[PDB]
């Protein structure tokens, strides 16, 4: 070493989905809907598989309350005081479920996540987020989390390999939150070099997951709705979306609209903006209420699955080929 | 699965077509004109085989008078009213051939289509049109339009491989229009991450046809005559423009001028603005088109005059004296980028 | 068949020179001239093998008074009245060779090129220019051109494969002009989808022309010195620059100037290339580059520079 | 002859890290310093191996006292007089070790570098810098050089391919600069055609030097910290950084303010206000004439400089490299499309 892998990765970019013979009505006839049986928490999930990425600008109450209406998850960022839950929880009863409380290695984070999860017993969803997930600290403290709480429905991440990937889901996660690099306000390559195509990697944990009976998430990547189709198609189980929910009304940041142009701010999880107020920061384009992009990502999807023969999300992976693109 | 294929795709733009010793005179000893004996309608074909495609602002009678002064097809889109069609059969007699009147699945549709083809008896040609050509129940609706119409020419699509090409030319179909994807204001690699390569789907769909006796149509996908004449090289009997068309005095849209810059708008059959202005029923007619604009080009009088142009010299270059020959002597080199 | 080539062409964009090993002392120590013994004219040639492209805009005589101070070549454009040529032949006695006359196939032209090569013996270069090289009707052109001055060096185009490049050369031409496509008011892609990249059209047709001991000449292709050392590199023997030498003093075109800076009419595409002054600097330039690049690769000689080539492809920059 | 390669050459673009499992605890328990034991002059390094090019704008006194507060090494630039070294060398005692005194195989040059070298020996390092490092004269500057100067550790460059990496480590020098096209003020490809992609350069290069105990640096090519990084993983024993350093109040250029936005000019080393501003001899110092160019005004270097060693940091996290020794040794360049 250093070796170059002869094996060239490859993303979204490069590929489409191949169309195939089906019987299919309409794109109607199509259901998004998934059941899942979580191999650690033996917990079960049912909905469909997109969630709000647990950003300070998209993991929002405001926006779980919409997804809520069509049945996506949502990663609720590490923020929110435990009253504003209790709030939340109060004034949206049924949208519990479909819910995540994330949090970090640190002392503070995994109190507040304790006192969260403690106090609503109706969200069964933990979300652990590591800065490198190939960290044995991170092993062991998802262990822990695990012992701590036996019953609840484990996400940990990320990691682009399988192998990391093996390794999570037996020290307890459920499911490995897949990606590194490829994120929107996501910035791993430019500052450290280190990366991986997010079609590669997700084909490759989702694999590796699968053979342990777990599960996996495509973290980040998605610019399209093509990109979610293409992620389920590649193994996903679930698809987390960040910057392609930034910049709504239900979304986070400061709504800085410029001539005419509007921008309201997006900042990363570990930005420059999210330290002095608790990655980089930039001006997704206000794009209005959410309730709209959700209905023409879903809408895409239903559609790529007509295409391919799918009658349910289920059967998209596996009737899915591959067709490399020129540019 | 899934399996990634290995196998690369290449669209219009990763190749180029070689130039080959010939003894062609002059760009005008090139006869761009066709004869085609259509596999199942049994009919018969003649003039350069370019097709205005059937969408809103493209498939135009406005438009169809001025192809129809240089032989090519115009693929009428699904809203003119019977009327309109009656008052255009009657002010243009002679350009009926070379015209044909689309349709979805919908019954809507279908009764309309009967309506047109049953009133105006030189409309010989169908264009079928649906969201996936590769349902069964597309291919169920093709045996049926076959066996209401065992005469007419039927232009069913689309698809971008040979084996859909294969089912639809047995399930009746005359000409299968191969595209899904590249299409200007077509946006389905977008919202659903479906699509193939126009000329890899060309070379590869035009085979199959063939090899049935069948014909295909490049649907979607040129921007420039070279690409025209790459498809035809590959081995399109016809080229369908869309984009190339749109933004011209004949065409459609809205001239939405902005910053002394005249523009054009530019939809079609499955868009917003198509669900907008249509009574309803064409939302699994083709993805959702993207309503795009278009710089207003003027009149389609010069472009047509330019895309034949071009088409005309790739023979020459070539060595094909006529566009029958533009295949046979087509040698499609790779470039880098 | 229709068959798609195997083999990807790739452009001067694709490939970069490697440096070498060398004893050259600096950049000055590079010699640019060459010494051609044409193959059918049996004539000879000597001087730095760069011709302005016989464009209307870049073949200009004001052009070629400059051009000469350097010893380039330059084909002037089948416009000029026999009248202008023999005063500028009259004014500019001694740089009448390095000059060429230019003609297509069209009757006419061949008459003017007669009445300018008889009126003016200085000249001893003919360029045909036709718009397929690979008509049997320009092969026929050639031989008849070859008999009429069976001791004029002949430059002929364009194509850009080695079988033509054979076939024009046996007919009697002595220079093949190399390049479909890739000119920059060439737009032969855009409205045909015809061409083939330049560097892998100049090495091998430079390696087809060689063999009959004949000569190529790079047309087009090239927007920065680099590019005509990767062309010389390939194999060329001559290097034809039409838009790098477009948009100065001495070039045609209108001087459209515009929002603030000044811009001259390319002329096919009719593009603007933006004021460049005086083509007295963009020559030093490119010699200039075309010099270092012999130095990085050990080349004393333009001569040595493709002996001493070798190619890496580069995935981009 | 003339014959293409085969193999493609690549650039940090593209390629990328691959992320491996490790036992590392925070970002902070990585140690970005380096011990070297330089194969000719047999002297010895110790510090953070990242050096501010020897380009006008950048390798100022003023940029080296900031580096010198990190332990970043600086090749001054060769224009200042005798006097300012004098001076500098006076109010900082201290930053005099990692830093280098830079010559081109001009007459002038080596007349100046003597003198420097002479009157302050706190400076342990020489910076050869030619157009063409492939010239055997080059290779004979670089003996005499050697023979001058037998206990100075001498930095000479630049090349792009093993071999000449080798006959200048043999011909005496001790690091060898890499790197020939890919620079941002530097333009030899558009003016030659003549470069080598950073990436496929260093790791060639890296490994020659090394079978022959030496060293290398890679000499420009970074836009941002990961670009560094990724040089170290491709072998790279020093990055040396000029463009990314521009720009800075530390900096030199001429601090321009436009359209409500404050910039600074970037010449390079053989630029065209180079040659108008130095008093000659710098023609064929650099493969190609350096063109000056705005870099936006980002400020104290200060920051820039926490920010690169920070994303270095990360990169050796996130590979189980807990020493920036161990970064290469556990790279795996993943390949990738875009
Ligand atoms: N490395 C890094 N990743 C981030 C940061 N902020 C968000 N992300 C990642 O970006 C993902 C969403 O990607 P997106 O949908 O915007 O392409 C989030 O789920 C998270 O994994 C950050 O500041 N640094
Ligand atoms: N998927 C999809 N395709 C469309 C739509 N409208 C037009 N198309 C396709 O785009 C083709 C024209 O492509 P073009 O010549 O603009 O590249 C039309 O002939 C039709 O096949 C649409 O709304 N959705
Ligand atoms: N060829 C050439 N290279 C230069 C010139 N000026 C600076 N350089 C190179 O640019 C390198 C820094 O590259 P950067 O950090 O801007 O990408 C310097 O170390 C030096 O080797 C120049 O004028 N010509």
């Amino acid at each position: 070493m250093p070796h170059i892998d002869n094996d060239v990765k490859l993303d979204f970019k490069d590929v489409l989905l191949r169309p195939k013979r089906s019987t299919l009505k309409s794109r109607s006839e199509v259901d998004l809907t998934r059941s899942f049986s979580f191999r650690n928490s033996k917990q079960t999930y049912s909905g469909v598989p997109i969630i709000a990425a647990n950003m300070d600008t998209v993991g929002t109450f405001e926006m779980a309350k919409v997804l809520c209406k069509f049945s996506l998850f949502t990663a609720v960022h590490k923020h929110y005081s435990l009253v504003q839950w209790q709030e939340f929880a109060g004034q949206n009863p049924d949208c519990l479920e479909h819910l995540a409380a994330s949090s970090g290695t640190g002392s503070s984070d995994f109190e507040q996540l304790e006192q969260i999860l403690e106090a609503i017993p109706q969200v069964k969803y933990i979300c652990l987020d590591v800065a490198n997930g190939y960290s044995e600290h991170f092993v062991e403290f998802v262990k822990d989390v695990r012992k701590r709480f036996p019953q609840h429905t484990i996400m940990a991440g990320n990691v682009v390999t399988g192998e990391m990937v093996e390794e999570l889901i037996l020290s307890g996660a459920d499911i490995i939150k897949v990606g590194i690099g490829p994120g929107s306000v996501c910035t791993t390559r430019k500052k450290t070099g280190v990366g991986y195509p997010q079609l590669s990697a997700v084909m490759e944990c989702a694999d590796a997951a699968h053979g342990l009976k777990g599960h996996i998430i495509s973290d980040g990547g998605c610019s399209c709705p093509g990109d979610v189709a293409k992620a389920f198609g590649a193994g996903a189980d679930f698809v987390m979306l960040g910057g392609m929910l930034a910049g709504h009304s239900e979304s986070g940041g400061e709504l800085i609209e410029r001539d005419g142009k509007k921008y309201k701010l997006f900042y990363g999880m570990s930005s420059e903006m999210a330290m002095k107020k608790y990655g980089k920061t930039v001006e997704v384009p206000f794009k209005g209420d959410v309730e709209h992009t959700i209905r023409d990502i879903l809408g895409g999807i239903r559609s790529t699955c007509t295409y391919v023969g799918a009658a349910k999300l289920k059967e998209l992976s596996r009737r899915t080929t591959f067709i490399r693109v020129t540019q």
